[PDB]
């Protein structure tokens, strides 16, 4: 076939019911994913080819960067309660893994701040069991597949891409690639 198993995807051998349609993890301290954000811009192509009726989900995970790690999986949880990820998304890749001046909670605040949310909004929503259940959800979701790398991508809780087997010579391709194999997931 031109899509084959173990080639562009690899199916889980215990399926995830339930599972959101096209479920992305990341971390902010991963490098890959800061390419996948920020130059191949590969969540926003996959969106334009995927059908309608179609919701994508993205989390945050713990098992990188420790202590801020899981502070940084709080934050996301504060930035989808608040609807902020497009403003928040570059500055907190870029204040890890670019500036280096996200060390401490305290920094990662200071980037919703510049963002123009307000601190008393922050705190609250930090602070608040809408953010706990939501971080709940982000921990579940990984470790209802087995999550020990990011960037992933699992559709429909079955099929997880494998980026290590398209071709790198050309971003662009890898990318159109990479999205056309989701579209024939989503399908399947």
């Amino acid at each position: 076939a031109q899509y084959e198993d173990g080639k562009q995807y690899t199916t889980l051998e215990k399926p995830v019911a339930g599972a959101p349609q096209v479920l992305e993890f990341f971390s902010f301290f991963c490098p890959h994913c800061y390419q996948f954000e920020e130059v191949l811009h590969i969540s926003d192509n996959v969106k334009k080819k995927l059908p309608e009726g179609v919701k994508m989900t993205k989390y945050h995970v713990n098992f990188m960067g420790g202590d801020l790690g899981k502070d940084l999986t709080q934050a996301w949880a504060v930035a989808m309660a608040l609807g902020v990820e497009d403003k928040v998304t570059v500055p907190l890749f870029e204040g890890v893994q670019k500036t280096q001046t996200i060390r401490s909670a305290s920094d990662i605040r200071d980037v919703f701040i510049n963002a123009g949310i307000k601190g008393e909004e922050y705190d609250a929503a930090w602070n608040s069991f809408v953010v706990k259940s939501l971080v709940a959800q982000q921990e579940k979701a990984a470790a209802d597949v087995q999550l020990r790398g990011v960037p992933a991508m699992f559709v429909n809780g079955k099929y997880q891409l494998n980026p290590q087997g398209m071709d790198t010579s050309n971003m662009d391709v890898f990318v159109q690639q990479y999205a056309d194999t989701v579209k024939y997931l989503s399908e399947k």
